[PDB]
């Protein structure tokens, strides 16, 4: 079967990422940076996701919706238009979801255990850099790369200066 | 004759785009991200405008402010100087206007009827991109390329899946 | 002797700016976009400085923080690690401070007389390019290229028009 | 009437600059990283020029050739979709030709006087940006700008020193 | 089993396309601007291929050269280190070869037919922009956008002009 | 006392690097890429150096030369007219050169042994890439990032797999 959710599906360096965030929060005009920045947008508003496997979902809008992106203040926009091919994707899988809130204080998942990171929406913060940050660093640890080992490399060098 | 207005106009992709907002808003500071984006500006803060036709209207900055602009926090700054010839224009003709305002819910014009829009103004918004993009889509649609269109195409699709 | 001060010390144009702000600001966040901009980290939250000169100031990281930055949503990370060896300086010059403040209406210095600027935060401002700019500027002028000397310039214009 | 010119037709910084030079010597390609560059394709390996003025000529492609661009290796492309609607316009002013040639040693003109540049063909050469700065270069002047002024500039330096 | 090729294997867009052509002519410079570019490397100068279906063909680097590219001039060179983690990546599917030629006049395949373009290498011609050129084309047909088509559509154009 | 030298001096991340090679090879053209890709001139065609100690040497242009660049096919160029103050730098230490030639088979000093490479000019290779790289690699090295360490530690793999 398949099921529905609000956010946006961008596709960040081959990375299926699900922006989420109670609605005005910036999600469409964040994907709408991340696009104008190289990135592939797969659905806007609302995704549906049809597992492949038991450790892999896919992502997909709805046909209408197809190459399309609404902004509040522009309204409905065909990104395959404005950008270029490269500037959409039909399908993908759901590597990641960014819940995007706003103030508090302080290594997720979700809907079948799916790596989710929060981050705070406040002024001075570029959601769409923290966004492909996010995607960039996810990647790096699967390869080994780690700010822990960094860290753990740093601590020897006073112990050892 | 002539006559002044408030706002900044910057030319955008060859577009005349006067951007307007309430004091405090960000219109200097989001012409300084559009101009260190490549684009063009013509005057700041204060913008001397003189109808050439009955549907060309052309805008230009006073002689002083001549490749200035003014950001709270760095006070005067000469474009000119920072980067280059390509961040300046001595006049241009206002074919767009966009209105930064705030927030509530939700095809306007303005002396001499002239495409106008407005965007609101809130955290995780790139107004420089927004603007970019608002005038890519408004060169798009003048070749026909329309939201509706592709929307419309969209349609038949499930029709006649 | 040395000392400790708050605030991130990036390199831009091989300027040194350390730049400052109570908690939550966005300091961090900022020099990350900075950093993903081409510009050179050398210490975050926590700057060591150590004058050089009577009129020289160096600054570097405490050794565990080496090549890395927290960032409220994602914690610590590696900027090595995601943007290779040009995203890091072991140290610097501190040539310039901004202070990033908040809202009210509008050439200082401090420990050793360095320039400084205090720059507002507020919805729809690239703190990250306005400290670019502020880096050019301060640059530029250093060349003799000055605002005033374009409005006196302007200025003629009139006058001999 | 009206008249037909080999050569690709591109607009940058919304200056109509005719690459024109004998065959395979790299006006498409060229004319594809300007595009690619952000730049405007207008015409591509044949332009129709339609005199408007006495002293202004316009320029556009045959209408098969709307939107493309041949490039030995690839063929026929449709810029548009690649690229989006910021890489092709109908029709535009020739307010520059360079003629790209190859070499020897070393302010010329054409069909109603237009300003005329030739550059060589030679490794270690990017054409494209060679022309981009042809192009910000003729535009510098038009505001005054020119190298001589700043070589009068420079020599006083001595002279008074 | 497996075998191994010439060539270096770069991912455009996500999309594995390994540039082949006899030595010299530029494989491995060209594909080191394509990762300047934000593409990422997987295998240099020699491939390691190991057919995953009966369509679907994978490739790597052998274990020695991981994260290297041999550039006459530099040598060697690690380009996790200049570039960070996203200018590599471990292994990928072989969707396009391209295979860089010279001189002559002018839809093949190979080894599990795969797409396959050949491109010719001549003063004023950018390889890095002509391969991203190649791959976003050859994605955007995938989804139906071809210049055929485009064409078809300018031909009507003109009889029912 | 003082000397001079044909080629031109460049600014690379900070980097004094200065570019050298028999006449016509493409030295200014290079550092007209550099210039537009963010980087700083110091020297063009003849630069004059002034040693500061036993083990730094700095170079700037003859006052003339300032801000000038001259391009087979657009003659003298000023930077600063084109691209603003970030493009010219009035001094600087040579901490690199880089020696432009052509074809052959295959760590040298120079005048105060200072590191220098060579690479070769041929059809398909961005000099104005290489050289960044050609900066950012050696400015790797002195922080202990380097290819051999990248090597072993590739061995230890298999060895150890």
């Amino acid at each position: 079967e398949r099921r529905s959710m609000h956010g946006v599906l961008v596709d960040i360096y081959g990375l299926g990422v699900l922006i989420t965030g109670d609605s005005g929060v910036g999600k469409s005009e964040t994907a709408l940076e991340l696009v104008q920045r190289g990135h592939r947008l797969i659905a806007d508003d609302r995704v549906d996701v049809y597992q492949q496997d038991e450790q892999t979902i896919v992502g997909a809008a709805p046909p209408i919706l197809s190459h399309l992106l609404e902004i509040r203040g522009l309204g409905i926009i065909d990104v395959m238009n404005l950008f270029g091919a490269g500037a959409v994707r039909e399908d993908t899988t759901i590597s990641l979801i960014v819940h995007l809130e706003n103030w508090t204080p302080d290594q997720l998942i979700f809907d079948v255990p799916v790596p989710k990171i929060t981050v705070p929406v406040k002024v001075g913060r570029n959601l769409a850099i923290i966004i492909e940050v996010a995607a960039m660093n996810f990647r790096a640890k699967s390869m080994g790369y780690d700010a822990t080992k960094t860290f753990e490399k740093n601590l020897n060098h006073l112990i050892e200066h």
